């Protein structure tokens, strides 16, 4: 009946919707955290390329481990300026969006979990719409609600309630008076009429929109008209623009799963750095036939596919730095040798002998 | 009076905060992007270090740029892992905790801003408590309050309606019955009880909480209740916990400018790596005194004070590159180039120089 309490079918979806927007921020989290690793993995992989090529001077391998070391160093590079660009932006919208709609869903859920005379007449009711609704753990009577935000440690949101389409339990509403309104249940909040709803000597001055413009509540004895959020459309000025939002900001991540987090397998003159490399430094001639690109390549790599590209890898991750370096009884071979810091100083100690032999040899 | 429409004084202090809070994730965004900024800097630093040494391979002043750059490299190397362990997680938990409550502060005024019946008896009321207050612009009635969420571009914001100790402008309320309740403008959002409240057809059952815990609603014929939110300690399970996550959160943090973030303008044997950099390489006596470090350091440097990293960093950026490495007309010193991924390479051209001109010699 209009200006009833709410029963469970008006409310369970909200609160579906408030719990999934949670694990925005913790998913903004995860993502940025993941974009620094993935760029630390690259710089990694060119520290251990760079080192190979230090202590390998004299070999064409040596030569080639420069190569790998430029690819991968360009690589950690478009990561931290993806990350600085798009990345963060994101997150801090996405995170920003989904909490503040959040928000407003949760208290005006807990403004209804609020509004009760008895446990039969409220403004929440369950889905019978026989008694009104207590929060027992973080749920609203066994509906999974805390109605407020969790601590942020990292991981991966669910797009199940809010999925690239829209908000998918926020369907159109045919029979909101029966579905949604119990037949008995008072509540003020049901309308905006002075009889059974929230004017006092009178009507209100206009219909009220509530949960971020998504239900209506008018002045008149009717029942509550709901925006159907599960088909959206990009727009401004909208009513319940924080769903528009919040949605829109979801729908842009990418996460840190880009070209320049992800390693590339193609062929090595395809690689990030190769070609233009081999052309400015070995071949001193720019824009070149991609066969004498090929050839050089093969006077390094022995070949010009991927599984030469791991060739060199392997020699440079089998290839040991000196216990003086790196501790006891440790693992002295580069494959085994993770972090930035760590390879930053190795590769320091090796340019340093470098610069021995040259003061000799020059 | 009691159960009555509030006056500006109730509701210009949350329409502060709400509006301060909005500038939370633009600080955030802010930070996250300065933290990169800045380990570009000393990744463009370490790069120009590394050059000089290549170019000018096998002297002291090649000897010297090394130990520039492998402190530079270890600064943009730190800042990347200060950006993921520490930054990351504080502007995330920033911008979640202080949009979550500015959507529950939103919800609540907007309803209070809604719920009128005539221009001059409501639930928002004017200083005067007069007439019924109205939003023009981003403004409900000249105190500015957009009660929604601004389009996140960066920005650094300074903190006066919350700062070190809590929410400033919520303070104990001595007389809320005149100072926030106006005489006659009515409002049943202004208690729980049956007659000029929320109440139908009995008073609720309890006292209701709005605006996060902020403000107390009783069944009674009383007059609200507002917690002081302007000296907080932090605490768990607490009634208004919102609005102590999103202090506490935004209390933690340092933003990009922590140590690593920052340049280090001591003596040249303090400076990050230098002396270690020292013991294991140079001196291949691991556990060396300070004074046989500064020995070393003269050796380089000329000595072991600022001025002469500064007079070796002049060094640097003095130094021109080949022309071809650069754009039709671009400057060719290291000084007048910037950009990771632009350094990265004249890098790249050298080693492979040294590659050459090492085989060319050995
Ligand atoms: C992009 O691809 C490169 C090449 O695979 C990655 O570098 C490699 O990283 C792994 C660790 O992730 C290192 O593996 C080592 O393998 C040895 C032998 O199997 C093992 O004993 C060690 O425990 C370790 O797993 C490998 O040495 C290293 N290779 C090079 C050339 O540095 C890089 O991490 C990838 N980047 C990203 C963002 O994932
Ligand atoms: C940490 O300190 C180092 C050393 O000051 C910074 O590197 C230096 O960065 C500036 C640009 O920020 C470069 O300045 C250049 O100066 C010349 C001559 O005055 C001028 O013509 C150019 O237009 C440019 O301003 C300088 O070359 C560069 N020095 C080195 C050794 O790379 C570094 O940026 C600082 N880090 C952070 C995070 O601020």
């Amino acid at each position: 009946a209009a200006e009833k309490g709410f029963k469970q079918a008006f409310w369970q979806p909200l609160c579906q919707v408030s719990e999934e927007l949670d694990d925005q921020p913790k998913g903004a989290l995860f993502t940025l955290q993941a974009a620094a690793s993935k760029i630390q993995k690259m710089r990694d992989a060119a520290l251990r390329a760079s080192i190979y090529a230090e202590i390998n001077h004299g070999t064409n391998r040596a030569k080639a481990a420069v190569i790998v070391a430029n690819h991968y160093a360009m690589k950690a590079d478009s990561g931290l300026e993806a990350l600085k660009q798009t990345l963060s932006s994101q997150e801090v919208t996405a995170t920003a969006t989904a909490s503040y709609l959040k928000g407003r869903i949760d208290e005006y859920l807990n403004l209804l979990l609020q509004t009760k005379e008895s446990g039969t007449s409220g403004c929440m009711m369950d889905t019978s719409g026989t008694n009104t609704v207590t929060k027992a753990g973080g749920t609203i009577g066994g509906v999974p609600c805390k109605l407020q935000l969790s601590p942020i440690q990292p991981k991966r949101p669910a797009a199940t309630y809010l999925g690239k389409a829209g908000y998918v339990g926020l369907t159109r509403q045919a029979d909101a008076a029966n579905n949604f309104h119990d037949n008995d249940a008072e509540c003020r909040l049901a309308s905006g009429h002075n009889t059974n709803g929230l004017g006092k000597s009178g009507q209100l001055s206009a219909a009220v929109t509530m949960a971020a413009g998504y239900v209506t509540v008018a002045n008149s004895q009717t029942a509550v008209t709901v925006q159907a959020l599960d088909a959206l459309q990009e727009a401004s000025g909208a009513a319940h623009q924080p769903w528009i939002d919040a949605w829109k900001a979801k729908k842009a991540l990418t996460g840190a799963e880009t070209a320049e987090f992800r390693n590339e397998t193609a062929g090595i003159a395809g690689k990030t750095g190769v070609t233009k490399l081999v052309e400015e430094a070995l071949l001193k001639k720019k824009d070149s036939e991609a066969s004498e690109i090929q050839t050089e390549l093969k006077k390094y790599f022995s070949g010009h596919e991927n599984e030469q590209w791991t060739a060199i890898e392997k020699l440079i991750s089998e290839q040991p730095v000196a216990q003086n370096l790196v501790g006891d009884n440790q693992p002295t071979k580069l494959g085994e040798l993770e972090g930035n810091a760590k390879l930053t100083t190795i590769l320091a100690y090796y340019r340093m002998e470098t610069a021995g032999k040259f003061e000799v040899l020059t």
